[PDB]
Formats: C-alpha cells, structure tokens, sequence
DNA sequence: AAACATTCGTTCACGTGAGTTCCAGTACAAGTCTGGTC
C-alpha cells in the first residue's frame, strides 16, 4: 500500500492515493494507524538509537551501511549473526557516507595537525554530490544517499 | 638500714598513609528541534 501510494503520488495520481488510505483505514485499529501516521512522517520517536537498533541486529551493521546505504544489502547480507564480512569497503553504485569536518580553533590548529605541513583549501557552497563512473554508466549521489542521477 | 630519685618495659591516646565503596561532574555521540532558500 505505501509503495502504491509512493508511485501513484510521483504519477500525479490522487484518486488512488485517497482509495489506499481508505483502504489503510478501513483495514487498521486506531493503534495501527497511528503507528501507520508516525512512519508516514518518518519520525518513531522510540527513543532507541539508530546504532543501537543496528548493533543488536549484527556486530558488524554500522559499517555495511555506512559503506552501501541501503537497508536492502545489510538486512540481506547480515542474516546470520554467526557469519560476519571479511572485509568492507567502497563499492561500485552504492552511495557511501560522506566525511564532514568538525570546527576548529585558529589558536591550536597546528597542534591539531600533530605538528606537520597541512593543506589549506576553499570552502565550496553548494550540493554535496558522489559521481560512480562505469564506461557510460553513470550515477550520482547526494550527501545523504538520495540519487538526483535524473537530473544531471 | 631506710627513703627518694631515675630508668625501663608497658599502656593508652592521637596522628598519618593506603585500600575500598559510593557519588558529582565532564566530554562527546546521537536525538531532537529549528530557520532560510528555491
Ligand atoms: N572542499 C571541500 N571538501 C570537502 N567537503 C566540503 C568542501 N567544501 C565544503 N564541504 C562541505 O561543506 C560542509 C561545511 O559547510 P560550509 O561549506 O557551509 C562540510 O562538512 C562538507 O560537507
């Protein structure tokens, strides 16, 4: 039903919209759908950690997600609690999450840089953005793993 | 020959250092909140 209602939305359909959530509705308690609203807006409020959740799913879940971003590939993956990865690193067409950097104070920043030559750069303002090149295969990724391919 | 002073092992009290348990405070991760823009 949310995938009906996901696609019939970027179809410009509302029709169909309205008949799944009625159908949602007439087929839930007030609990459910409740339960049913807060994912809609994508907010649970468990008051669990994200880490947490991932942890207590497989020793090594962090990691793979942060390598693939995609739910898919960890549930999938990491069935076995027994059974862990090898190895994990950065793979083709799987957006990886981006590394920011944190404040940092002119006073100590050499001390910040173990006492060594350091590169000094330009702050870019714009879009964060991931390009995976394969022939003339190309997909892009945003900083969150969103893919605006269709655009560019 | 008898009385008084000094000394020594003993006793009590008090003070100081080291080990154990319980609790206040701090740095940082993550959740949550919010503003502006097209
Ligand atoms: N040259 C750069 N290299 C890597 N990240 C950048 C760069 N310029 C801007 N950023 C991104 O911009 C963020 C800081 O925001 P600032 O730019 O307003 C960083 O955490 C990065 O995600």
């Amino acid at each position: 039903l949310l995938d009906s209602i996901a696609s019939n939305n970027s179809a410009k359909r509302k029709d169909l919209i309205k008949k799944s959530l009625l159908q949602l509705i007439t087929q839930s308690s007030a609990l459910e759908q409740k339960w049913l609203i807060r994912m809609i807006i994508k907010d649970l409020k468990l008051g669990v950690s994200q880490q947490t959740i991932f942890s207590v799913f497989h020793n090594d879940a962090a990691e793979l997600h942060n390598v693939t971003t995609d739910l898919e590939k960890v549930c999938r993956q990491l069935h076995d609690p027994s059974v862990g990865l090898s190895d994990i690193s950065i793979t083709l067409f799987s957006a990886f999450k981006p590394m920011l950097a944190a404040i940092a104070d002119i006073e100590h920043i050499e001390k910040d840089m173990k006492h060594q030559s350091f590169y000094i750069e330009t702050k870019l303002d714009g879009e964060r953005m991931q390009m995976h090149k394969d022939g003339d295969v190309y997909k892009y990724f945003s900083r969150n793993g969103y893919n605006y391919t269709d655009q560019f």
